[PDB]
């Protein structure tokens, strides 16, 4: 049996503060534009849809100097910190970006073609954009967050598959790290190893693999280091209706038609999908900026951060304007406009800020606590007297380590939390 | 440490209203029209889109006429106005507006093209407009507020830049100033640098710097003197996709994609861009015309207008109607239309009316209070006994110093403020 | 120093009732068709886009006969009324209505037109039609109400002004009288001085102008007579976005984009205007047909009637639904369609119906009291014991005087302000 | 002076259930099938745009078997069924459905034409339709609901009207009988004899009645019985903007415009309308399927049904799905398709369920008691000891005397009616 942690962890009235300085990324929106090609270095593919998955680096409390060495007994005790308080703090002004394809394979428009439409003869892709789905999401944990995915399901060596028929779908679990895609609202799936074409969806998902957090694994979670705090709001609608183009895989059952003649004689592509859009973006249903106390968690993990980490994982597409430069290639820049006499750039910012409020606990050390700590996680009391499991996953290192303060008062989100705790 | 201003400043029962005459302004909204033309005096550019600061100069509590000079003693204190209350007025009717450029970069229309597009030949820009995002804000500080963009960053001298690549990005810290473009919808950066073109945006901010303000900056301020009231709606939504025309500066990997044949060998315009627009603008999510009053400021200081200033940022988009003249060029204006025979003006207008309610505030000066406003601001401790930090910024100056009164019951706001107090 | 009149006024606990029958008016809703050319007596323009100013004249109650005259001492008091409730009711059911020019100047279709354009040749007007911004308001005094609107400012004679250059704007008030326009989303102005072209908007405020009540001027109006009630309630979007036909006043600056050769040498039509549209209108936010009742009016005056008049200003596009009404040239109405042989008109309806609640209430005259009253407006006395200043202006005159009523359980708005009441 | 019925109406603690089976209809949304052409008896005009306004028959309470026949004293007093809670059930699942006109009369769209119009030669009438303005009402009371649309005035002998003028419009008030049409979004009047042509609006109201719920005169009436609970919801916007072939009646002033050349020098067609639509129709804003309980109604008849009768009227155009139904011509239904060989059917349905909650009350007859009744309504005096007064009038008949019920616990709105009492 699992236990609250609100059990073998108390609490002090120690509050500190502590907050990341002002994390700022920018770069190609759609990919990775290869080292210095042109100019030196690599410019960082920068997506508003992907997660920003944050590590935050907390100063060992044991090995911390205290305001008063005399909370605890070095002896019997241990020292830990445990989350009250969070403000994703936001950057740039809200706005909307689209993402394109140059080669969409979009047959022809089946929403109300204003009749019939162009031959299934062969190469019939055009250059189209699309506003994907609006998203924002927010998690805390001190692990970080499990998501879900589609991808091609093993071959059987039983029943091996012939070129060209349809995989088996499986379900993936797999750590949200730093930069995978959210669902733009093509699904959550693995583009890549499901579509052949490369031209199924946009550009910036089209050889990747999108994943959806799974919230319903993270809420089954035993101890829940997962997440003990979590914020989601999504919304989106169908823009336009496509067909896709290629040869039907699985036939139209003749009993749900009545064949024609001529081109009618036989179905044309059945395969459908829309075009996706997140409507309006406004300010009202804006998620982050606020500051957010969690008073009692989910799990049983009372935001405990053992081993002295804390994950938060970001997802908001509500500010994903993307700024489109374009330079000249003559140096004058002359007074003739020609197309082809500029070259144009894409590239998207991407602005937070981190902020936080912890609370000094101690942990008693006695036989079963020890015990039950040991089941839990071992490593805990490792650390207490080294290869992290998490040194293989992106992360965006965030080291707080040199920044708590134990003023809340001259922080904002420790003002704010001194009021709401009545002083 | 900063301290709260409720720290050494004694607040007084003493109450004053003050309030601006009734601002107005008209000019085109495009750019401005230099002497000389048809027209005498220059027309200054009136937009909807830009930022309204103005420099409220308040009456010089010390060399004052009090109602009772046995308030404080002017041998140990001295007398600060604090802000308590604020209620911008605005003048014209709801109504929404247009911004356009005569030779927009817009290639093709890659939302849904019936089908493939037009040659990237050469010169296929088109004269297009577009209802900008849609935005309210409003800051009240005795410091004038900050706002931040994107600009093109300095150029190395160990690697320069080849004329033609892009440079990279430099986020800027800028006074906002009286006049300042806002984010239309294709994010916060210096138009005139960026976009070689001058024309991929609409004449308004063409050639120009459109700013954000900087709310992360000035939350984390220390003394907060740069915003201690912030209000801010905004909301827009993608109206249209389209194309850039130009060569592309960061080519498409070729693992994106199956090359075709002919001109669908080669990939296309991959920077897309959505003209953006705020949807309804109603009367149920306004911002202005209420009044709102400060009990107790976000930062340290707490409302106190240091140097009987205080800057009042303003952006508002809700009324944008740009009205349209026309006048003939005949003198009887003949019963025959001939469209070449008028000329054809676009003009905006802008009113706004500031109400305020300040509270009589006396500092006791003492040894550590005097070195720590030291500290702060010398020049605070030095006008109680020159050249102005701020001269070289444009501000809409509002002079109240002959504007404030004792019997709020006189005035709209002042019998609101009555009301808000019980009596 | 003007005084809240609650301070002279003594209330006491006589309430009476009042109520128009049922106004209504129907009538064409573009233009008025001169008198009997088909047949007699003329049809006046009733609009839903135009200002219902009802004059409610109300019974003197010094000269009126009380349930017990002993209310008051005829010979230091006298007796005024006080409003304490309204409901405006509405009539019809809500819709929707066009308004229209045959020959609206509309160059081309600026939003994202397939290409190029037409040529800036002649004379390339189109019969378009348009929803107005949709507006509700209701303002209560005891005096008209004012209005703003831009007009064609004073030709200076040190600097006279050359035809065909741009005049100089001026915003004018005005009072706000039945039939006047109201901002349909065009802005408010004086279309007919300020358009030459008469073809700039749709015919019903083509040649008029369109006023927006100055909101700002009548709060800080120091007796309060103009408004002390006051609901507004208005939202609209652009529809389309269009050029404007005509060669351009303010040229645009060279330093604004780059040349082209050909058409695009020189840069066209840079005027552009929307076409606003109130989204949907829904009983959700219906204004009217619902009571308020007026407990502490804005200003000083707390709704009472001077002079025992009552000014209602109304203005509601919820209703706007245009009645097609079409009969034959033919008799017997010929079994074969044939266009010519039918006449199409259009008639737009109205139905108002006012009920109030009148406190009746004392001034005690004394020397101060007749001389503030004196002060205020001498004309207050003077029918204590004419010339009225408002018999240039028209209004729509609803008499009351032989309309009130003790018995407020037998009427709507009477039983209703019972509950309200408590009993 | 008329009374609150609950001055001469005593109420008991007995409470009664009552509810129609399960009303049913379904017919062609468009007009009646005249009987047997192709299949025997005739198929009804069923439409969701049609008040259903049900004649709910009650049992005589006086010649009713009571609980206990010593409630009251036959002698001295009298029984009537005062109304206590209602609940509309709707069947059918949410939807929305077209209505058209194979011949509307439609010019072209002044909307936003791509340029230039069509001829107004002759017969350019279109094929089109349209989903109507989204209503919902429903009023109780016992007597019949009023409602008021406009007609064609009747021709004065003094001035005669040529053939071919506009008519004079007179607003009627009538009886909203059982399929009468409601206000679909062309307003509320008598298209067959307005509108000449048979083709300005859809089939369905094209040649008929749409009359619109006269709320105010409904509140006026003194006694109150018309209406004694009222709901209504509408919404609608304009979809389209059109143009109406015909020539103009009223002729466009020339001081409105100035004069082109060619097809230009003359004004073309200024009538216009826009198709009606009413948006999203969702579960949030349903009316219906909810019981609402009557505590104390608006006018002076509180609940009470007169003559054991009780009219229920009814829009709600939430669910307004029209059924299309093909049969083909073959018996066989042959694999090649051909259009001629399938009919196309319309087919609407309509679902209510009727529930009330009846209280049983005593009339104790005194001298002024009876002589006020008297006065009232005589007819109520002689049933206690025939020809109906709305024998003329269609109505949908459910009789419920032999449906009262005591046992509450045992139906839904009974259930419910007992909870909102307590026990």
């Amino acid at each position: 049996a699992v236990v609250n942690t609100d059990d073998y962890v108390t609490r002090t009235s120690i509050f500190y503060h502590a907050g990341s300085s002002r994390l700022l990324t920018v770069g190609d929106p759609y990919f990775r534009v290869p080292a210095g090609g042109g100019n030196k270095q690599d410019i960082p593919k920068v997506s508003a849809y992907q997660y920003r998955v944050f590590r935050v680096q907390l100063p060992d409390p044991n090995k911390f100097g205290l305001p008063d060495t005399s909370i605890y007994n070095p002896e019997t005790q241990r020292l830990v910190w445990a989350c009250a308080g969070v403000e994703i703090g936001r950057g740039q002004p809200l706005g909307v970006g689209l993402s394109g394809h140059p080669f969409y394979n979009k047959l022809d428009d089946t929403e109300s073609s204003h009749a019939a439409t162009s031959n299934v003869s062969e190469d019939v892709r055009d250059n189209v954009s699309v506003d994907y789905k609006q998203t924002q999401l927010c998690i805390l944990g001190c692990a970080p967050a499990i998501g879900e995915h589609w991808a091609k399901g093993t071959a059987s060596k039983s029943r091996p598959l012939s070129q060209g028929d349809c995989p088996p779908l499986e379900l993936k679990n797999t750590v949200l790290e730093d930069g995978d895609m959210v669902d733009t609202g093509y699904g959550a799936m693995d583009f890549s190893t499901l579509q052949d074409t490369k031209c199924e969806v946009p550009l910036d998902i089209c050889q990747s693999i999108c994943k959806y957090p799974d919230y319903l694994q993270m809420s089954a979670d035993p101890y829940g280091d997962s997440m003990f705090f979590c914020l989601r709001r999504e919304q989106l609608f169908a823009r336009h209706f496509w067909n896709r183009a290629g040869t039907m895989g699985d036939t139209v059952p003749q009993s749900l038609y009545i064949k024609g003649t001529g081109m009618r004689a036989s179905p044309g592509s059945c395969v459908y999908s829309p075009s996706p859009s997140g409507s309006i973006v406004t300010s009202d249903s804006q998620l982050f900026n606020k500051p957010y106390w969690l008073h009692k968690a989910q799990g049983h993990n009372n935001g405990v951060c053992w081993h002295n980490q804390l994950f938060v994982t970001v997802v908001d597409t509500t500010r994903s304007t993307n700024l489109t430069i374009c330079a000249s290639t003559q140096s004058p820049v002359p007074g003739q406009y020609d197309a082809t006499k500029f070259k144009q750039y894409s590239r998207h910012v991407e602005e937070y800020d981190l902020q936080f409020i912890f609370q000094l606990c101690t942990i008693t050390l006695t036989a079963d606590v020890m015990s039950y700590i040991q089941s839990m996680n071992s490593s805990i009391l490792e650390d207490w007297n080294n290869k992290d499991p998490y040194d293989k996953l992106k992360f965006w290192n965030v080291d707080l380590k040199e920044k708590f303060s134990l003023d809340l008062d001259q922080y904002p989100l420790g003002r704010k939390f001194l009021v709401q705790a009545g002083l």
